[PDB]
C-alpha cells in the first residue's frame, strides 16, 4: 500500500476514507494535486514537504498536479495564522507566480507517459467568474455557522484587532471550488497539503460532491516539529545560499536527523534504518547528518551545488581559501559567515575592532601578539601587521577568524 | 427642519450624525435612496411606510432615489429572518423587478426638475463584477468579527440547523457597496429603510468613507407593532389589486383599531400632522377610520378604486346590488365574501348546502321557510324554490345572505 509506505515514513497525518482511497490506489493510477500560493520570491524547505510527496506519488505510477495560486495569492489565505496580510498587488503575484512555477517544476517528471505532471493556476477560473455566480453556485453550500468554527480560523474570531476580513474568510471557498474545477478538468480525486490545509480540503470534497457529484478524497502530511519544540530558509540560492542550505543539514539535531530523511530525501526506509542501525552499534557520533546533508543539497541546488558547498566547507575548516572562487566568496558574503565592509589600508587590529570581533585595540594587540588571529588561514602573529595586497583575494576579500570558530569576512571597499 | 417634522409622525426610528444632516438638509437639496428587494411580484403596505418617506423628502426639494434589487435579490437578505430562504432563478427574479419597478413608479415624481426620482436596479454593477475584484476591493474592508455581531443575523449564528449560508451572510457587503456606488454615481448622501435595515445602512456609510473618502448618512423608519402585540399587516396586504381587491384593501384600513388610526394616518397618508392632531380630538361625537382608508385607497388605487370600494361596501351593507358592476362582482368573487361554484339549475337547498351557509337540505328547508334568506337583496321564503334565470346576473353571478351578514357568492359554472 502506497498510503501504508507513507506512513513508515511519518509522512500522513490525517486521509479522508483511508480505504476507499487505498482501494483506488491499488486498482490504477489517480491524478493528484496540492497547490502552492505565491506568497514570496520563492518556495522554501517547508514547501518542499507536501511537493516531494508528489513526486512519491508519480514514482507509484500516479499523476500530479502542481498549482499555483495566481488567484487565491490574490486573497490571502488566513489558515493557522496569526494576523491577515496585506493584500499584495496584481503585478507582484504575477511574478512571484512565474517564479514559483521554475522553482516547482524540475522537483515533478513532465515527461513520463500518461502520468506526466501538470502546471495548473486556478486565476484561470477565478479571473472570469462573476460575484453572484459564485456566492450563488459555491457560496450557498457553505454554512457560515461551520465555517466560523473551523480550526484553522476559530481563533481569529476571539478579539476583533487581531480579527479576520470577509477578504480572507472566503478565502476556504475559492480553495474548495479548485478542488471541484481539476476534478472535472483532469480527473482529480485526491488533494495533499500539509495539515493546516485540511479544512480547505475537506471544503473541496464537499463542494465536489454537490457540483460535480464525485467523490474525492484528501491526504495531508505532516508540520515538523522538531524533536526540542521549535520550527526561514529558501530555495532560491540568491536568498540562501548552497553553502548555508548544506550547513542547515549539517546541524540537524541527533533527534531530527533520520526523520528528516524521511521526508526530505527519496532514500528507500530500508536504507534509512540500516544508516540509522549502523549509527547505533557504531560507538562513534551519528554520521547520519552529512548523508542528509548531501541528498537534499544535491536535489535542490545539483551536484555543482553540492560540490561548492563542500568546497567552501572544506576551505573555512581548513584555512586554505586558494580553492575558493570569487563566486563561492560571494555566497559568504551573502550568507556564510557574518561580514564588514572596511575601505583598504586598515591594519589588522582595527580590522579586529570594527567587525565586533574584539572590543579595543589594545585587545586586539595582545590577541594578535598571543597568534590567536588567521588571516586567510595562515598564523599573523604581530600587532603592527598590515595585509600584503597579496592577500586580498580577487581584490575584495580576506577573511578573519579570532580562535578556531569565531568568523568575519571583510568585503574591502 | 425636515428631520423634526418626521418625528413628530413617529416616522424617525435612528439616525446617524443628526445634527450634521439636518445641517445638510437645511442647506440644500440633497440625493437620498432606499431599496427594495424582489421577493415577490407585488409590494405590500410594509414597503409603503420607506417609500412615501421617499415621496416626503422629495416634497421638501430633495432628489429620491429608488433602487430595486435585481442583484440583491439574487443573493436574499437574512436579516432578522427565521430562517434560510431558497434561492429564487434569474428568470423570475427579472419578472419581480420590473413588476415592482412599474409598481413604485407613480408614488415619485420623475419629471419636476434637478430634484427628479431616479429609478436604479444594482444588477447593473453587480451583474458583472468579477469576484476577486469584489473580495479585495469590497470585502477587504469588511470584518468578520463585526459581521457576527450585527444584531440582524445573531439569531441566525447559534445553531446550523437554523444557521446562514455564505450567501446570505454576503448580503450586508453587497447593500455596503450600493451606498459607495450611489453616492459615487448621483451625490447621494443618505439612505433611508426600516429599522431592520440599520446594520446594512451602517455598513454602507463605513465603506463609503473607506471607498470615496466621503461622509453620508442614515436614517431608519419604525417597524409598526399594534397596540395589542401583533406584527402589521399579518395573510398580507398587497398593493397589486389581482392580489388583494380595492374593496378588500380599504375594509382593512376601515377596521384599524382606535388605538393604531392615528398613527396609521401619520404613516401612511400625507395630512398634516396639525389635522391629524385636530381629529383626534374627537370628542364631539370617529372620521378617522374613513378618512384613513379614503386616503391609502385612493392613494394606492385611485379615485377609482375608491369609487369600488366604497360601492361595493355600501351595496353588501344595504343589500341592494344594483349600482354593482361586473368588475364588481369580480372583487367579490376574488376576495371580498365566501364564494362557492356551481351548476345552474341547482335548487336554492342545494345552494344553501353547498355554500356552507346551511349543513343539509332538511335544515335549509326550515330555515328558507323562516325568511333567513335573500337572493341578490330579495327576500325569498319559499324552500323549494328553483333561481330565475335574471337572477344570474350577468348570466354568472347570484349572492345568497342567510339572516343579516352571512354572504355567500354563487359563481354559475
Ligand atoms: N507541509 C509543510 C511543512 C512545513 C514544516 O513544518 C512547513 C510548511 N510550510 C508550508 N507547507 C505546506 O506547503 C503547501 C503550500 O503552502 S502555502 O503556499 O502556504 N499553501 C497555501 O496557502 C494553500 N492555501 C495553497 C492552495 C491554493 C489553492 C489550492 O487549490 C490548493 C492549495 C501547503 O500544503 C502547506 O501545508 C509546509
Ligand atoms: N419599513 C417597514 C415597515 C413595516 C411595518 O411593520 C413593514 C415592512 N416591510 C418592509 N419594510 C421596509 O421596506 C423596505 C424594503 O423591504 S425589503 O425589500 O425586505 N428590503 C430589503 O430586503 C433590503 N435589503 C433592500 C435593499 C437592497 C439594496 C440596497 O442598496 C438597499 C436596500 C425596507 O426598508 C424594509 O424595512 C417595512
Ligand atoms: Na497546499
Ligand atoms: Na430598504
Amino acid at each position: 500500500n502506497l498510503i501504508k509506505q507513507l506512513q513508515e515514513r511519518g509522512l500522513v497525518a490525517q486521509v479522508t476514507d483511508e480505504e476507499a482511497l487505498a482501494e483506488r490506489l491499488a486498482q490504477g493510477p489517480i491524478a493528484l494535486y496540492c497547490g502552492f500560493d505565491p506568497t514570496a520570491d520563492s518556495l522554501h524547505l517547508g514547501h518542499l514537504v507536501p511537493l516531494l510527496c508528489l513526486k512519491r506519488f508519480q514514482q507509484a505510477g500516479h499523476k500530479p498536479v502542481a498549482l499555483v495560486g495566481g488567484a487565491t495569492g490574490l486573497i490571502g489565505d488566513p489558515s493557522f495564522k496569526a494576523a491577515e496580510r496585506k493584500l499584495n498587488t496584481e503585478e507582484t503575484v504575477q511574478e512571484w507566480v512565474d517564479k514559483i512555477r521554475k522553482q516547482v517544476a524540475p522537483f515533478l517528471d513532465f515527461d513520463c507517459g500518461e502520468n506526466s505532471a501538470i502546471a495548473a493556476n486556478n486565476y484561470d477560473w477565478f479571473g472570469n467568474m462573476n460575484v453572484l455566480t459564485f456566492l450563488r453556485d459555491i457560496g450557498k453550500h457553505f454554512s457560515v455557522n461551520q465555517m466560523i468554527n473551523k480550526e484553522a480560523v476559530k481563533q481569529r474570531l476571539n478579539r476583533e484587532d487581531q480579527g479576520i476580513s470577509f477578504t480572507e474568510f472566503s478565502y476556504n471557498l475559492l480553495q474548495g471550488y479548485d478542488f471541484a474545477c481539476l476534478n472535472k478538468q483532469y480527473g482529480v480525486v485526491l488533494q495533499i497539503g500539509g495539515s493546516d490545509q485540511w479544512g480547505n480540503i475537506t471544503s473541496g470534497i464537499d463542494l465536489t460532491r454537490r457540483l460535480h457529484q464525485n467523490q474525492v478524497f484528501g491526504l495531508t502530511v505532516p508540520l515538523i516539529t522538531k524533536a526540542d519544540g521549535t520550527k526561514a530558509v529558501w530555495l532560491d540560492p540568491k536568498k540562501t545560499s548552497p553553502y548555508k542550505f548544506y550547513q542547515f543539514w549539517i546541524n540537524t539535531a541527533d533527534a531530527d536527523v533520520y526523520r528528516f530523511l524521511k521526508f526530505f530525501t527519496f532514500m528507500s526506509i530500508e536504507e534509512i534504518n540500516a544508516l540509522e542501525e549502523e549509527d547505533k552499534n557504531s560507538g562513534k557520533a551519528p554520521r547520519a547528518q552529512y548523508v542528509l546533508a548531501e541528498q537534499v543539497t544535491r536535489l535542490v541546488h545539483g551536484e555543482e551545488g553540492l560540490q561548492a558547498a563542500k568546497r567552501i566547507t572544506e576551505c573555512l575548516f581548513s584555512g586554505s581559501l586558494s580553492a575558493l572562487s570569487e563566486a563561492d566568496f560571494e555566497q559568504l558574503a551573502q550568507d556564510g559567515v557574518p561580514m564588514v565592509e572596511m575601505e583598504k589600508g586598515a591594519d589588522l587590529m582595527q580590522a579586529l575592532v570594527d567587525s565586533e570581533l574584539q572590543p579595543s585595540r589594545g585587545q586586539a594587540r595582545k590577541t594578535i601578539a598571543s597568534n590567536a588571529i588567521t588571516i586567510n588561514g595562515e598564523k599573523q602573529s604581530d600587532p603592527e601587521y598590515f595585509f600584503k595586497e597579496e592577500e586580498r583575494l580577487f581584490g575584495r576579500f580576506t577573511l578573519l577568524r579570532r580562535g578556531k570558530k569565531n568568523y568575519c569576512l571583510i568585503c574591502w571597499k
